[PDB]
């Protein structure tokens, strides 16, 4: 029972099929209802080669549904700019400006389809700063992209440590729904470990 804004980043690159887009909001929007809480606001930006912000924390405070608010945005489509996706979460979602609660737990859930392209910024670049912001970043990754190992470890270097307690991986989009308890899960143990 303590204020947590949630905030999602998704890839809305032109490497994601329509219908597999669909899913994702799906996703989004099972996710958002099923950690929906008194206490907690989301906000949701959409990213390529472009940045979107759907709709801020105020927003969702406003007009607390989830479906609502998910279901209608459209693909950006372009390239992937995943690196400056999370520097815009920290520096304009988590904004008192766009209803951000000063000390509330400040969570990110980056959902990808691919690694960084085309982005000037690198991981280096961001990733402290969110640290020192304090949001608890966890990464999803879809797709054959992260089918390896190796290729995971931009998974790795996007979330929170441990990666084990906040990378998720699947093959693909129809198997997110396959993650949703799992994800649930650990961000309900936040500021609860074992609960």
């Amino acid at each position: 029972q303590e204020d947590s804004d949630i905030a999602f980043l998704i890839d809305g690159s032109g490497s994601i099929i329509p219908h597999d887009f669909r899913r994702m909001k799906e996703f989004v929007s099972t996710v958002m209802e099923q950690l929906k809480k008194s206490k907690t606001l989301f906000s949701l930006m959409q990213y390529s080669e472009e940045f979107r912000i759907h709709f801020t924390f105020k927003e969702f405070q406003n007009n607390p549904n989830p479906r609502s608010l998910v279901k209608p945005i459209t693909q950006l489509l372009g390239r992937t700019h995943t690196a400056t996706g999370i520097r815009k979460v920290v520096r304009e979602l988590f904004n008192i400006t766009n209803g951000a609660r000063k000390n509330a737990f400040k969570i990110l859930v980056v959902i990808t389809d691919g690694e960084k392209f085309g982005d000037p910024l690198g991981y280096e670049d961001v990733i402290p700063e969110a640290d020192r912001e304090g949001v608890i970043r966890y990464v999803i990754g879809v797709g054959d992209a992260f089918r390896s190992e190796k290729s995971r470890q931009e998974l790795n270097t996007i979330a929170s440590k441990p990666p084990r307690d906040h990378v998720f991986q699947v093959n693909n989009f129809e198997a997110l729904k396959t993650i949703q308890n799992q994800l649930r899960e650990k961000i309900f143990a936040i500021g609860s470990p074992g609960i």
